[PDB]
């Protein structure tokens, strides 16, 4: 069986004053700190009783700094616990001697208990007692003023009830080191009105002034302005980093131009480094398309001119002109995880601030899996993550499913977010949705409309303007147009 | 703001179920401590004809979750806005529920000032 | 394959007398209770054969109380079955040993068989054998004299043929406990001419005189008149006890008032004790709503007046006034079975004659189960039972599913029983259905219609009158209105 609880008298017990600690005799008497002496040597005995009054366990000391624990010292032991059942405020100290201290300074009139295994078992001993401690209005953790002692406080309050915990802050190691000639009045100023908290994520507004100011200057409102239709800008205020812009529309190559145009100037007029994953076409191809675009000439789309500028040096000239500022970089192909990784190193290694991903519809490689409905969404998220996690601007192109209802896409028919592809991810995760409509058999077969289908940052949405295709130069030029 | 985000303890199925679990801890927190707990929550998307920006009214059936909120919540205020219409800036307010009074229904209108950023109160009815 | 049937001789078989049970050697021999011994230990083998004579299965025992079942023990196994094909009377015992017993006491001259899986499979084993048992004039169920043993009898007779079953009633647990020194003659007095009972719910008219007389005086044609719209009364003739009135309607708080109002007048005007389970709100809340309603003032809905009557004594006054006739009693909350039980004790213990159950839609606690569609019904019945079984008047509020069809509920849209929630149980089990409609955006946004959707007792149904909400007093006042 377990070590018998030590009988008072059996062991030559006296309630004497701890002269070495400035704890009065009357004090030791109330908390149950008695001085026995068995088989010769004189031991210091701390009487742990439950709320019912009965002595359940003992912690005994000898001079040299040893111990001996009697009874059954359960995981919820609190020395002094039996004295208080309720109250407006209970101090909780690390050790028995420190409990005796607060019990003095206060003429033993208010509640103090000490941790049963104190030091390390701050978390366990505490949560074991949630109910007992909730009996009081505020719980004042007066623990050791050291490395592991502040830690104890932390782990303690984590498991302790609600907004009741307040940390004690003393001038020395513990509440007794203070008493032992020093600052009784310092311990006092804590028992009444200590410092109340732990909150590792709660953050009063007042305490954000600075973070906000620096935010306001740093981050930018008018991030990177859409080109070829002020309107897009007016409504969306641009492409802020870490957003996810999503261009969409009918048969739109109109769509793949629009995105190209943006790429173009962003990496030229603006300083920004554009990264391009044009999954549809080759990396040489898209480069040509850029160059020709930049020179307002339909380059690939002309045998004669290709030959011309190869020979007349204009190629190498135009090439330098556009590209020689290490600002455009392309993912060149032949998975989802695999792609996303490449995209990331564009952001992280070459540090471009825009990544244009032309045409999400192409998932590709890891084949044994059902609906593109579902998967489109899975990728969607990794993307938005990439986006917000790294602050890169992610333009993502995306093609439309086809009505089943009367007028087609080349018949102009407007698009809504319902009209949307996917099964919700993009319809959600994307920050601005720009749609471009084009009724290629009509009044202005080259006229294309721009709907802002959505825009977190402003929520100003709708028809936002018009552009016109220049079959000739290859640009989406801005156009006069309304009612 | 915005219950739809559960977040961190990953090995567990339907947000259907879990939404409810949190719901309760919340209603507990609430009633247990008398704090007023406003909880924002976003809508699942019809499958039926007219979308959200087409104004389409919302019912408690129309509700997300799988019952906890549809229950545990004391007042449900919904706001509708047909952002492609006559008043794209006009927004309707249904009281979808209100224990304390049970007087429910259309409860008034507001208008978005794209300019000041406020939901201004508005003149409106039949 | 399945456990081989145990060969007699292969296993060291003897037809020995069970000295422990007062079953003779000659007895065990006829029914096929033999004593083998395989691989060392000595087993007791019961030979189950079909009506054709062939051994189809074995139930083997060892000392310590174990088993081992040979052959194919079909769901229709009867030990002893092969011995009798026809007769004037066949005893049917729970286990093999008890069969051996009756087979003694009778010098094995009459028929006894024992249940194949006895105990629990009383229902299945029996109905599996309808034909076999119908071969006899009367079937004497001599089962265990305990909890599950009387149950066995019950489930058994249910599936057994016509007016043939008669229950055996012995002085001890089973027919063998009797034999094992006690009352052989007690077993005998049952085998011949014992109890024949099975009508636990059939009830000849003659034998209802008293129950009828006392009904006729107790429960009233015009049982409890609905208040606030003669009409409800004119058509339904009131809320007769044992009925289940069902109040339903759109968003209707109108509904929760109407019910409240009735609670009010029955518990004050009329002598009747009302019991309320207002599951939606607190018990204090509903109490206030009553008081306020009784005093024609919107009590909870007014800071000022609350304060006023707390101080000016009017509260304690009003409270006594309304309540102090021990006439209102409330279920106060934080399962289905669990609720039903509480409501029962209101009926049975405090003896209220109406119980109002606000808002069936709330099922609550026993979670692992599908459609509220189905469950709503399951509760529905327990309730109707409660009702008829105890004569309490059970008003049950219930809320409406929402159209999908054009005009909503606040648009007045009338309601039909199709319009009904549930999946049939209320649409059925409820005796009167009162619906209230209110077009809260219209000509009389305070005008509310009352349809009687159904009324067994009279079957006079339809539009039955109008009331008007007094936003000011809180009441559903009666109103002038028609074509």
């Amino acid at each position: 069986m377990t070590y018998n609880v030590w009988n008072f008298g059996e062991s030559n017990g006296r309630y004497s004053a701890l002269t070495a600690r400035g704890i009065s005799k009357e004090t030791c008497q109330k908390a149950g700190y008695w001085i026995a002496k068995v088989d010769g040597v004189m031991y210091q005995v701390a009487d742990y009783r439950d709320q019912n009054g009965n002595i359940v366990s003992q912690k005994v000391r000898d001079k040299d700094k040893n111990f001996k624990t009697t009874g059954s010292h359960k995981s919820d032991a609190l020395f002094g616990k039996h004295l208080w059942n309720g109250g407006k405020k209970i101090v909780v100290t690390e050790g028995e001697i420190d409990m005796l201290t607060v019990m003095e300074l206060q003429d033993c009139k208010y509640p103090v208990v000490s941790l049963g295994h104190g030091a390390s078992a701050a978390k366990k001993t505490c949560a074991a007692n949630y109910e007992y401690f909730d009996q009081f209005e505020q719980i004042i953790l007066m623990f050791d003023m050291d490395e592991a002692g502040r830690k104890a406080v932390e782990e303690a309050a984590q498991v302790l009830p609600a907004g009741k915990v307040r940390v004690a802050v003393l001038p020395c190691k513990d509440a007794n080191e203070c008493h032992l000639n020093g600052h009784d009045r310092e311990i006092m100023e804590q028992v009444w009105n200590a410092g109340p908290w732990i909150p590792d994520g709660v953050v009063s507004a007042l305490s954000l002034r600075e973070r906000i100011r620096e935010h306001l200057s740093s981050e930018e409102s008018v991030g990177l302005l859409f080109s070829g239709c002020t309107g897009i800008n007016d409504k969306t205020l641009g492409a802020r980093g870490g957003e996810v812009i999503m261009v969409t529309s009918g048969s739109g190559m109109v769509m793949s131009t629009f995105v190209r145009q943006q790429a173009l100037q962003w990496g030229t007029a603006m300083g920004k480094k554009v990264g391009l994953a044009m999954l549809e076409e080759s990396v040489e191809e898209t480069a040509e398309d850029l160059i020709g675009l930049h020179n307002r000439v339909r380059l690939r789309q002309s045998d004669s001119l290709k030959r011309e500028i190869i020979e007349n040096g204009k190629f190498d000239q135009w090439f330098d002109e556009l590209f020689g500022n290490d600002t455009f970089h392309l993912y060149d192909s032949f998975e989802t995880d695999r792609l996303l990784a490449k995209l990331a190193y564009m952001r992280s290694g070459l540090g471009c601030d825009v990544i244009i991903l032309d045409h999400i519809s192409i998932v590709v490689s890891a084949s044994g899996e059902s609906d593109e409905r579902k998967m489109i969404d899975n990728l969607m998220t990794k993307l938005k993550g990439f986006a917000k996690s790294t602050g890169v601007v992610l333009v993502v192109i995306c093609h439309l499913k086809n009505p089943d209802k009367g007028k087609a896409h080349e018949e102009g028919r407007p698009v809504s977010i319902t009209d949307l592809r996917g099964s919700g991810a993009l319809r959600q995760l994307s920050d601005t949705i720009i749609a471009l409509e084009r009724n290629q058999q009509g009044d202005m077969p080259n006229l294309v409309l721009v709907r802002i289908l959505k825009c977190r940052f402003t929520g100003d949405t709708g028809i936002a303007g018009y552009m016109e295709y220049n079959k000739e130069t290859g640009w989406l030029e801005p156009s006069s147009y309304s009612g």
